[PDB]
């Protein structure tokens, strides 16, 4: 069925989306990001990250503490469930992942990592 879904990060620090269903007939999920707007990476860079949501703070805080130079992911964090890279004005970054990663009942969230962008750039994700 259906197994991919579009999403875009803008220079207004938002997505455009805040919930994503994965069907659990899906094997695979694809994640299309882009970056339809102006400002470069380095002071509006959008990633999407996907983690449960007990970890997504972690994730947050130590890819934080992680420069641009990481795309503010802490290197070799297993808490990252999949994720795109980190993408500024006009890129775009497609991820495709394994839906066996996902459990039913369980909320998910994704968000950005670059600085702050996570009060505003996060939402569920779900497998139902
Ligand atoms: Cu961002």
């Amino acid at each position: 069925a259906e197994c991919s879904v579009d999403i875009q990060g803008n220079d207004q620090m938002q997505f455009n989306t805040n919930a994503i269903t994965v069907d659990k007939s899906c094997k695979q999920f694809t994640i299309n990001l882009s970056h339809p707007g102006n400002l470069p990476k380095n002071v509006m860079g959008h990633n999407w990250v996907l983690s449960t949501a007990a970890d997504m703070q972690g994730v947050v805080t130590d890819g934080m503490a992680s420069g641009l130079d990481k795309d503010y992911l802490k290197p070799d964090d297993s808490r990252v469930i999949a994720h795109t890279k980190l993408i500024g004005s006009g890129e775009k970054d497609s991820k495709t992942f394994d839906v066996s990663k996902l459990k039913e009942g369980e909320q998910f969230m994704f968000f950005c990592t670059f600085p702050g962008h996570s009060a505003l750039m996060k939402g569920t994700l779900t497998l139902k």
